């Protein structure tokens, strides 16, 4: 059982703008999808501080980058608090339509699309790299899900059954052809010291 849904029209602006826009510096897509993960682990890690319990679906807080040359995809993955299929669908528990409108008149008064995690809506600089999103989720309040969208006004949402992740959030990259240096072990180190080194978990980077 698959659904599909259409994006709010703000949001389907802001991810044509993203694929859309000639911007080099794409690699800051990584920045940003490591800082959603980060903010996800704060919740979990805050949770628990008064609900030990809430980490019986794993007490290990960490970030993990996986590239698989073979089927051209980055994965981001974290034990973070995850997102319910409600949150999912509301734009995977972004302020999106308010984030993508104070985004577009920060766009207009001088900002770059770098600047696009201080509104929030950081995670749809996956497009900047990806022709293919899966965002596999588990919150401690619901069960597995799939998200997924190659953009183009829509998404859909399903149950995940093979490979359950006790709690966290999967972010598979799909990447573009011209784009796979961001599948290169050197690449990716350069990066996270780059704009992601004084994170507050550990990044493991994946080898082959
Ligand atoms: O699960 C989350 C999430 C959940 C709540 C939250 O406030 C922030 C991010 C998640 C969301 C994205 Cl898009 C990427 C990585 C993630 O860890």
């Amino acid at each position: 059982e698959v659904e599909t849904f259409a994006f709010q029209a703000e949001i389907a602006q802001l991810m044509s703008l993203i694929i859309n826009t000639f911007y080099s510096n794409k690699e800051i897509f990584l920045r940003e999808l490591i800082s959603n993960s980060s903010d996800a682990l704060d919740k979990i890690r805050y949770e628990s501080l008064t609900d030990p319990s809430k980490l019986d679906s794993g007490k290990e807080l960490h970030i993990n980058l996986i590239p698989n040359k073979q089927d051209r995809t980055l994965t981001i993955v974290d034990t973070g608090i995850g997102m319910t299929k409600a949150d999912l669908i509301n734009n995977l528990g972004t302020i999106a339509k308010s984030g993508t409108k104070a985004f577009m008149e920060a766009l207009q008064a001088g900002a770059d699309i770098s600047m696009i995690g201080q509104f929030g809506v950081g995670f749809y600089s996956a497009y900047l790299v990806a022709e293919k999103v899966t965002v596999i989720t588990k919150h401690n309040d619901d069960e597995q899900y799939a998200w997924e969208s190659s953009a183009g006004g829509s998404f859909t949402v399903r149950t995940d059954t093979g490979e359950p992740m006790g709690r966290g959030t999967k972010v598979i990259l799909h990447l573009k052809e011209d784009q796979t240096e961001y599948l290169e072990e050197r690449r990716i180190k350069e990066i996270v010291k780059k704009h992601s080194q004084f994170i507050g978990y550990p990044i493991t980077l994946f080898v082959e």
